[PDB]
């Protein structure tokens, strides 16, 4: 996988990636025991500080990482990228990463731009810190709050798009998108993993703890 450049769709076969923004937040908890009772993992881009504060969900955090879903960067209290100085940028991103490696050891090599806001000088950053910059191709629409919408969409594309776009930060998208999205994943037979995993890249490289 080349680093600072946008990715867009899982390529390993049977492979589905259920993807979450924005959180920690009190959802998320519920969120993460709903994959595991169906034997699945979630790939969860996270912010330092936006609904919840990452101090606050340290077990959490350290059961995401242990139990091997997937942690990845959302920036540190997502603003848009390409409205920041390259340095303000990075800074972003180390922001965030010195944060984690506190509270649960690790800091992650994967992550997503804010409202998909990127450009050439946000990848050069992005491919200077050496991150993998994951895009999503189905998105669920699920902060419009309308869950059949967002449902049928998820129906009408998890054929052809694996990665998945959702917030988990947001109570509806736990209580009754996610249960959906579960549902459909098992009568389809797909294998729900990590945006990683989902890309031929194992457990080893979606983190790094020596510090920079
Ligand atoms: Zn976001």
């Amino acid at each position: 996988l080349p680093n600072g450049v946008a990715i867009f769709k899982c390529t390993v076969p049977n492979t589905i990636a259920l993807t979450f923004d924005d959180g920690p937040h009190i959802w998320t908890e519920n969120a993460v025991n709903q994959l595991e009772a169906a034997g699945m993992k979630g790939t969860f881009f996270l912010n330092g500080k936006n609904f919840g504060e990452l101090k606050n969900y340290v077990p959490l955090l350290k059961r995401m990482r242990a139990n091997r879903h997937q942690i990845g960067s959302h920036t540190w209290d997502h603003p848009y990228l390409t409205q920041l100085s390259d340095a303000a940028v990075r800074k972003q991103m180390t922001d965030f990463e010195n944060e984690l490696r506190r509270l649960i050891g690790y800091y992650p090599t994967y992550m997503r731009p804010p409202y998909f806001d990127y450009n050439a000088k946000t990848l050069a950053v992005m491919k200077e810190l050496g991150y993998r910059v994951i895009h999503a191709d189905l998105d669920t629409n699920d902060w419009k709050f309308d869950m059949p919408a967002s449902i049928a969409a998820f129906k009408a594309g998890v054929a052809n798009n694996r990665i998945v776009l959702a917030h988990d930060v947001h109570e509806t998208t736990v209580k009754t998108l996610l249960p959906a999205m579960i549902k459909e994943v098992q009568r389809l037979k797909l294998k729900a993993v990590t945006v990683g995993e989902c890309l031929g890249e194992p457990y080893a490289y979606w983190y790094r703890v020596t510090p920079r």
